[PDB]
């Protein structure tokens, strides 16, 4: 099936998933001098106080930390968003080298990794229904640069040894996603898509301007994960990012000047 290698990577996805060449694909390059400040945007509201993490899973494409989304325990509201969006999981995309790994770019700059906190619009009842709607998901994206260690990320790093290969999961309760946010919630926003198959065009992207810093030791541990399953030849999980796609008929709005 699909992946990030030469023979199954992003250049190939359009054959099984023709929407890959669609009207509102993600990621994109964020040209900071083309985005328009929108003073009508309301303040972004990240409400993660009652967040309940459950488990961490390597699915052969990335790893995610899952959350109990059976109630409004951890939600994103405000900004360009109408209504309430519930946190279902977060995951990362990263590179083989510190100079690449993010999906979105900023004035063509690539970051070492990108964190995606995925939320679904509660008006649609469940995640599966939400992805079939043009306003079904809100994904909060945070760039990672290599610098000083991020204490709030270490508990995630600590557990990667236990989910090295495809299909492995481990208990991951009592994790606080608030520890992964930068100080500022300044952001750019645009309508886009999931960045992996099925590439559905159901996402309002909210990408924060301020990156978080993580240590080289922390990112190195991301790079020891495996795309392959247990007992198979080792393929390091690296460069699991889709490159920037054409902006086409879309406008990126900024929450700040
Ligand atoms: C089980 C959840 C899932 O596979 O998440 C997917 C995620 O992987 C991880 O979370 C590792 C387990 C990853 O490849 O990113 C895409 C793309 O998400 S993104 N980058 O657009 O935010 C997600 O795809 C989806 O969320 C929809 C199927
Ligand atoms: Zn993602």
């Amino acid at each position: 099936h699909w992946g990030y290698g030469k023979h199954n990577g992003p250049e190939h996805w359009h054959k099984d998933f023709p929407i890959a060449k669609g009207e509102r694909q993600s990621p994109v390059d964020i040209d900071t001098h083309t985005a328009k400040y929108d003073p009508s945007l309301k303040p972004l509201s990240v409400s993660y106080d009652q967040a309940t993490s459950l488990r961490i899973l390597n699915n052969g494409h990335a790893f995610n930390v899952e959350f109990d989304d059976s109630q409004d325990k951890a939600v994103l509201k405000g900004g360009p968003l109408d209504g309430t969006y519930r946190l279902i999981q977060f995951h990362f995309h990263w590179g083989s080298l510190d100079g690449q790994g993010s999906e979105h770019t900023v004035d063509k700059k690539k970051y070492a990794a990108e964190l995606h906190l995925v939320h679904w619009n509660t008006k649609y009842g469940d995640f599966g229904k939400a992805v079939q709607q043009p306003d079904g998901l809100a994904v909060l994206g945070i760039f990672l640069k290599v610098g000083s260690a991020k204490p709030g990320l270490q508990k995630v790093v600590d557990v990667l040894d236990s989910i090295k290969t495809k299909g492995k999961s481990a208990d991951f309760t009592n994790f606080d996603p608030r520890g992964l946010l930068p100080e500022s919630l300044d952001y750019w926003t645009y309508p886009g898509s999931l960045t992996t198959p099925p590439l559905l065009e159901c996402v309002t992207w909210i990408v924060l301007k301020e990156p978080i810093s993580v240590s080289s030791e922390q990112v190195l541990k991301f790079r020891k994960l495996n795309f392959n399953g247990e007992g198979e030849p080792e393929e390091l999980m690296v460069d699991n990012w889709r490159p920037a796609q054409p902006l086409k008929n879309r406008q990126i709005k900024a929450s700040f000047k």
